[PDB]
């Protein structure tokens, strides 16, 4: 099968962000500098049983405990966070929670080692009622992910969803790509805190303090919430949550704006219409060599109003319906044809800057190998379609 156009617009996006992981399936954060801090702004969505989603925003202040002379502080940018439950039982008591956090848009502390165990303690008030939790955990800081093990010690099972704490459960394990200073590495041995506000749709309102320190090679977290207004019979109250979408319900104007360059690839003439003539070099310049007609089934897709073409705004809703839903097994093997242009089942370095150069994306030689380095398990240098897979998932 023909790669299809989304498989292509997530090919160019994979390369925009250096990474054979799915560029698709995270929820960003941005970070300020702020008085020798960061000031942090995000949105998020719980997903509700019967469909539809509990909006809410969080805006969190994070401070070093090191003096502000020994830190480099950075610029603006974004951190993209893939928050994900591995286990449960089913009273929420005991969860084991994987997350993926990297920087976009490092640091190395010598006290930060490649893999890092982490105990936390969390005691707080969800409207009134009172509880406890521990865990225990480890991650790679560098590499941007890490596993937490969860226990509700008092006050469970919990009358309320397990999901308004997650973001309370670990910003050293954010990855930082060269030219990001991380905050959080360069803030130990003293380590650093924060404050969030997490305030929802129907007006519960999520705050939390905590604690972060350093003993003997293990990060110690300390952690303190207090949750109020929390509608009684509310589906955070009643338990009817089911977990947090991995993405942003509308699209970002940064999102619009990447989308809006994914779209002048095609449109070659500028005058805002693609035809099949300008889907056809393109799809042409990746290897493939599709009719007219298949061309004309790949703008079917997009073409709402039925006169042939496609606009900016119909291609921009199209990637909402793809942010909406998620990256399909087809579209991951589609995803591995194009890459692989020679067909062996191995990309390689060459290889990707080739298709990097027809999907009109730029990465220096330190970047095409830390995206392959990173994928690459076997050690060989390349690709392989398992390696990519693991990758995407
Ligand atoms: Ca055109
Ligand atoms: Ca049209
Ligand atoms: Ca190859
Ligand atoms: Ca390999």
């Amino acid at each position: 099968l023909i790669p299809s156009l989304t498989t292509v617009i997530l090919v160019k996006s994979m390369l925009r962000k250096r990474s054979f992981g799915n560029p698709f399936k995270y929820n960003t954060e941005t970070l300020y500098p702020a008085d020798g801090g960061l000031e942090g702004a995000c949105d998020m969505a719980l997903k509700l049983v019967g469909g539809g989603h509990l909006n809410c925003s969080l805006e969190t202040t994070y401070r070093s405990k090191k003096p502000a002379t020994n830190l480099k502080m950075p610029g603006v940018y974004n951190v993209d966070h893939r928050l994900e439950r591995i286990k449960e039982a089913d009273d929420e008591t005991y969860v084991e929670l994987h997350e993926v956090a990297v920087a976009r848009y490092g640091s190395v502390s010598e006290l930060i080692k490649e893999n890092m165990p982490m105990k936390l303690y969390m005691e707080g008030t969800v409207n009134n009622h009172h509880f406890k939790c521990t865990s225990e955990g480890e991650g790679k800081p560098y590499e941007g992910t890490q596993t937490m093990r969860i226990k509700v010690v008092e006050g469970g099972p919990l009358p309320f969803a397990f999901d308004i704490l997650a973001t309370s459960f670990s910003r050293t394990f954010i990855k930082h790509p060269p030219g990001i200073p991380d905050f959080f590495k360069q803030s130990f041995p003293e380590g650093f805190t924060w404050e969030r506000v997490t305030t929802y749709e129907d007006g519960g309102v999520l705050t939390a303090t905590q604690d972060t320190s350093l003993q003997d090679g293990c990060l110690i977290y300390n952690v303190k919430v207090r949750g109020m207004n929390f509608p009684a019979n509310g589906p955070v109250m009643q338990k009817k949550t089911l977990g947090w979408e991995a993405s942003n319900g509308q699209l970002t104007e940064e999102q619009i704006a990447e989308f809006k360059e994914a779209f002048s690839l095609f449109d070659k003439d500028g005058d805002g219409t693609i035809t099949t003539k300008e889907l056809g070099t393109v799809m042409r310049s990746l290897g493939q060599n599709p009719t007219e007609a298949e061309l004309q089934d790949m703008i079917n897709e997009v073409d709402a109003d039925g006169d042939g073409t496609f606009d900016f705004p119909e291609f921009l809703t199209m990637m909402a319906r793809k942010m909406s839903y998620r990256v399909t097994e087809e579209e991951i093997r589609e995803a591995f044809r194009v890459f692989d242009k020679d067909g062996n089942g191995y990309i390689g370095a060459a290889e990707l800057r080739h298709v990097m150069t027809d999907l009109g994306e730029k990465l220096t030689d330190e970047e095409v190998d830390e995206m392959i380095r990173v994928a690459d398990i076997d050690g060989d240098g390349q690709v392989n379609y398992e390696e990519f897979v693991q990758m995407m998932t």
